């Protein structure tokens, strides 16, 4: 009927919904581990940096960025729980 | 009773999208906050590396420093996180 | 009119949720290119800075690498355009 219809297309909707909240899922854990690595290697680099310049007026800059991660992880969270189960 | 059993899914799907929407414009700002905190330490670095080959080439060969400009990509992301939140559903029962 | 109300805002939701679609693509995407440059930056200079020390004495560097990163933001962009919704 045009109502099984409706209720196909609902199910339907569910189901690309559900699938686009893995991707985000996905994108987003991604770009957590990429920021990680960011912020590691910058502060290395400026720990070597800073070595350097004080083995022979150089100021080097760190890099916080746990705040922010933490924000990440909490949205991924809230993806996990955006999923729908159809009645 | 699927005809109102039908239309209880339809709130919950457009309520889970709305909050879904939410966490999506929460992790793109915060990556655009990140971004914005990654560039300005490498410029800030950079600069300190440029001024100390500089400072003491002048006291062999000059080494050039790498700059980061971001501020398209960010542009890029707040429009994105724009349209997030007009992408909102209001139902009509 | 319930039912042609419950049609009409079920093709709401799909059009809402493609152009949102849309929106995370375009986020991903600028976010994947943001990584690509910011690793080359950093290795550019990781670069610059072992040139210096090694003609200085003629201090470890840290090399950056997201490439297995950046595919998985492609294969989560792929993922997203294959999630529109055609309703019948
Ligand atoms: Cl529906």
């Amino acid at each position: 009927i045009t109502q099984q219809v409706l209720a196909e297309n609902q199910k339907l909707i569910a189901n690309k919904f559900n699938q686009a909240l893995g991707a985000m899922q996905t994108g987003f854990t991604t770009s957590n581990l990429a920021f990680s690595k960011v912020q590691d290697a910058v502060n290395a680099n400026a720990n070597a940096l800073s070595k350097l310049a004080s083995e022979l007026q150089i100021n080097v800059t760190f890099l916080d960025l746990e705040y922010e991660m933490k924000k990440l992880e909490e949205a991924i969270k809230k993806l996990e729980e955006s999923y729908i189960d159809l009645k």
